[PDB]
Parts: structure tokens; C-alpha cells; sequence
């Protein structure tokens, strides 16, 4: 009734179960359902309409971000809880209108407080995302700077994989991180320099 | 009596939630928590708990390097990891760990593994061997809907209309379907 009804979507069964127990122990909270894929979240949320959905990003079948996009206007308050502090993930979560974006490297004893704040109409982001992403500095790592150096010289995916002694899919994965990091840094710059 | 447990896990969310889960058991007490292998080495050497739930991948010092330094203490080391790598498994058992568990197993079967290890048993996740023969369909429900139309004899324009999605999305779904089936076919 007055309790905050929660659904948890998490593919790692150990964390899913431990989060469910932790949250259920709260007097004002009830874990009404648990799932391991984004489809489990879409199905539950559409059928049962819980107040809150604690959502992992990387899950099989359908991600937490695709699930957040499908549930954009349901009235369910989506709190992303992920290992990944990637700009593309955070940007995609903001566009889906998530109420919260939390990192798995934050105290467990604070999660219930984030749920209460989101129920109070607040938008809760891990300060670390802000501390790392909201910057005009170079976001690229030393490894990413080595990949891009070769790309800028005019070398193809096969040539970069040979020069760095790594797999062809790894070069493509590194390029995806670079494009994402620079696309967010470029959008941040563009918006803040146009507001002047 | 009570089984005293130390948990070494770099992901603060799991560390805290595992601690709370284990502490609910009547015969168990989480006496300490750490985020690196050094925290495990220091706690275990100073306090000598019965059991150490040990993550592998942690900054500074891994759970495997920690297990190697603790090899001659009376602590029962249980590896709890995301990684089902043979290299990790062999390194652990050579270090004398009593258990090697996977994080993708029911939380409700951790307490039982701790009790078995305290009873002198070696607990290794059956999944380590079973997941090799986990010959399952990699295609999603969405991918199964795309392929159903392709097999009927419908073109890219016809599939995009029947599913109400973009033409490039149909091509993206196909390129994914080919990749997943090519790897499943090579594994076969
Ligand atoms: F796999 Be979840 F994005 F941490
Ligand atoms: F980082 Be632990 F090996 F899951
Ligand atoms: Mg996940
Ligand atoms: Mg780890
Ligand atoms: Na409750
Ligand atoms: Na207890």
C-alpha cells in the first residue's frame, strides 16, 4: 500500500538475490519481483506497475537501457545500478529519463536512501559520473591514445591489431570507447560554448 | 558455534549486500569486509577467521595472490568470482582454496557451500563443467521474429514493414544473427 514496491533486474544471480534480501528488510519497501533480463523488467513493469525498478545495464536478451526506453512513460521510476561508468551508457540513460544512475562501487547501505530520494522526486546520479564526465580534459586512456595514433596515421583495423599484438574485435571495441568518449566530450563542449 | 567470515570483494555494492545476506544466518557472522587482496592478507593474518570469501579480480593484489600468501594459515578460502577461467581455477587449487564458486549461481546456495567447506569438503561449481555443453539457442525473441520472416521469403523492405522498425535495424539484426549462428556453428 504505502510501501515502495520494487522490481530488480540483474543478470548476476548472487547480486540479484542479495539486493532483494537487503531491500526487503526495509520497513517502507517491498521487493515485489526479480528478473535477469531487460524483457523480465518490461513484462513485470507493464503488468504490475511497481513504483521503482532497480535496473542493471548489461543483461542477456535485452539490456537495462533498451528496457528503460520501452518503459519511458510508464510512471515507473527507473534507477540504473551498473558496474559501467561509460559516457554512452550515461548519455543513453538520461535520454530514457531514468530517475537514478548508480554505480556498483558505492555503499550498499545507501541504495535504500537513493530509492527514497527518487520517490521524493529527486534525480540521483553517482557524483563520480559528474566528477569524471563533466570535463573539457582528454578522456582517452594511454591504451586508447595508442589505438587512435595508428588510426590517425591511416592504418586499417587489420594493421592496428598487428602493430599492437591484440585481437581484431578488441581494436573495434577500443574504437567504440573512443567514439563514445569523444562524442560526449564534443556534445558537452558544443552546448556549454553555445550558451555563452 | 559461529562460523566467522571475512569477505574480500572490490565491488562495494556486492560486498555490502553479501555481508548482510550471510549475517542473516544463525550460525554465521561476517567479522570483516575488504576491497583488495591486501585487506584479506592483513585481516586473515591478524584475526584468523574460519572462512574467507574471496573475489579474484581486485585492485592492488588479486584474490589468487592473497590465497597464495595465506597458503599456510588455517583459514578456509572460498573463491567467489565472475570468472570461470581454467587458469584461475588451477591457480586457486594449487594455492589450496577449499571452494571455487561463481557469482552467477543462486545466492541461497552460498551459506550451504560455507557449511560444507567448514565440514572439510572441496566445493567447486558444477557449472564450470556443465556450461561447456550448455548447447543453447543464442538468438533473442526479437532475432527469432526477424529470422521467421527471412525464412518465409520476405525481403528487407517487407520485414521492416511487418515489424514496424527501420531498414538499417533489420540489417543490424541480420548481421548479429549471422555472427551468433556462425560462432554456434563453428563450436558445433
Ligand atoms: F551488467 Be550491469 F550493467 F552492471
Ligand atoms: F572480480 Be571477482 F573475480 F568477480
Ligand atoms: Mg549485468
Ligand atoms: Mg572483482
Ligand atoms: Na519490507
Ligand atoms: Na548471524
Amino acid at each position: 500500500g504505502s510501501m515502495i514496491s520494487i522490481f530488480i533486474a540483474e543478470d548476476q544471480q548472487m547480486l540479484l538475490g542479495a539486493l532483494g534480501s537487503l531491500l526487503n528488510l526495509e520497513d517502507d519497501m517491498e521487493v515485489v519481483g526479480k528478473g535477469t533480463t531487460g524483457q523480465d523488467a518490461v513484462d513485470f513493469v507493464k503488468k504490475r506497475q511497481p513504483d521503482v525498478c532497480i535496473m542493471d545495464i548489461e543483461m542477456p536478451g535485452k539490456t537495462g537501457l533498451e528496457a528503460a526506453e520501452e518503459l519511458k512513460d510508464t510512471g515507473c521510476k527507473i534507477i540504473i545500478l551498473t558496474t559501467f561508468a561509460r559516457p554512452g551508457y550515461f548519455q543513453r540513460a538520461i535520454k530514457a529519463g531514468v530517475k537514478g544512475y548508480l554505480l556498483k562501487d558505492s555503499p550498499s547501505e545507501e541504495l535504500a536512501n537513493a530509492i527514497r530520494s527518487v520517490m521524493n522526486g529527486k534525480r540521483i546520479y553517482a557524483p563520480e559520473l559528474m566528477e569524471d564526465l563533466y570535463s573539457e580534459a582528454n578522456p582517452l586512456t594511454d591504451r586508447e591514445k595508442e589505438v587512435l595514433e595508428l588510426v590517425a596515421d591511416g592504418k586499417n583495423t587489420k594493421e592496428i591489431a598487428q602493430e599492437l599484438s591484440i585481437k581484431s574485435g578488441t581494436v573495434r571495441n577500443y574504437i567504440s570507447m573512443i567514439l563514445e568518449k569523444l562524442e560526449v566530450k564534443n556534445r558537452i563542449e558544443a552546448i556549454t560554448r553555445s550558451k555563452e
